[PDB]
């Protein structure tokens, strides 16, 4: 009854915040949300942004190639001494731990060069939908993602190492998991999504996952400071959820059970 009232109220809510999220995000696949499984309704205190948000006083980011055909001439990853990380179908065939560097806003080519994907946003459509089995909010793709293909950014304030250590004191285990260390090549800074994200924001763990971390350069050189690209691992079939090793955001308290489902399941996010 209270019960009732709550889920026709909770649709309304859940209806607003997907239009919200849609006009927020400035990427061609759509954003949905639903929650067949419980009454909970959009988060509070949660911001999408496409990009970093850097903390004041934090800066980030110019020269780039002159090819008239990136893929075949010496280009921007030649350049910073790494190969091309892509074919000629979109997809990274570079091994975990090589660094991206795309073409960027000082390059000759224009936006169909094959060097530049992780900056074309994300192309699929995608829906946070609410688990069945204990696990909250999670994300799916509506459609077939190929191998090795880019999905999402990870983003969120871009904060000091410092700042975050301290800000995760008055954070719950939930908000450590927002917590993501730029240790490429430095122990300097910390992406937190905790308050501002993306659709990433809502991505589970998984023992198994299904999308993988690169560090990417477009316009930002300084390898203090990547971003950070989700590619997927194999073939996501339509309706699956993605999930990402939490384990692995580089190659670097209550102990929360993992509920993954993986036969290979660890047990334990931390
Ligand atoms: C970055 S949040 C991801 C989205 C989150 N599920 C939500 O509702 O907003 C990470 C948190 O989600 C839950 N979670 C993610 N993966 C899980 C897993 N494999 N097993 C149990 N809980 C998980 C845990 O509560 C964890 O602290
Ligand atoms: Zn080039
Ligand atoms: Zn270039
Ligand atoms: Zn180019
Ligand atoms: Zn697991």
């Amino acid at each position: 009854a209270e019960y009732i009232v709550k889920k026709a109220k909770q649709r309304i809510a859940l209806q607003r915040w997907q239009d919200e999220l849609n006009r927020r995000k400035n990427h061609k696949g759509m954003i949905f949300v639903e929650n067949t499984v419980d009454l909970e309704g959009p988060p509070s205190d949660f911001y999408y942004i496409n990009e970093y948000k850097p903390a004041p006083g934090i800066s980030l980011v110019t020269f780039g190639c002159s090819c008239t055909d990136c893929f075949f001439q010496k280009c921007c990853p030649a350049e910073a001494g790494v190969l091309l990380a892509y074919n000629k179908n979109q997809q990274i065939k570079i091994p975990p731990g090589t660094p991206i560097y795309e073409c960027n806003s000082r390059c000759q080519c224009g936006p169909d060069c094959p060097n530049r994907i992780v900056q074309k946003g994300t192309q699929y459509s995608l829906c946070i939908f609410r688990t069945s089995n204990g696990r909250g909010w999670g994300v799916k793709t509506l459609v077939k993602i190929k191998r090795m293909s880019f999905v999402m950014e990870y983003v969120g304030e871009v904060i000091t190492s410092e700042e975050a250590e301290r800000r995760g004191q008055f954070y719950d285990n939930k908000g450590i998991t927002y917590l993501f260390d730029l240790d490429y090549e430095s122990d300097e800074f910390t992406v937190d999504a905790a308050r501002y994200g993306n659709v990433s924001h809502f991505v589970n763990h998984s023992c198994d996952p299904n999308l993988q971390v690169f560090n990417v350069f477009i316009d930002n050189l300084d390898t203090r400071l990547p971003r950070i690209a989700l590619f997927s691992t194999r073939t996501i079939n339509a309706g699956e959820e993605l999930t990402f090793d939490y384990q692995m955001k580089g190659s670097g308290r209550v102990r929360t059970v993992c509920k993954c489902g993986a036969v290979t399941c660890r047990g334990y996010l931390n």
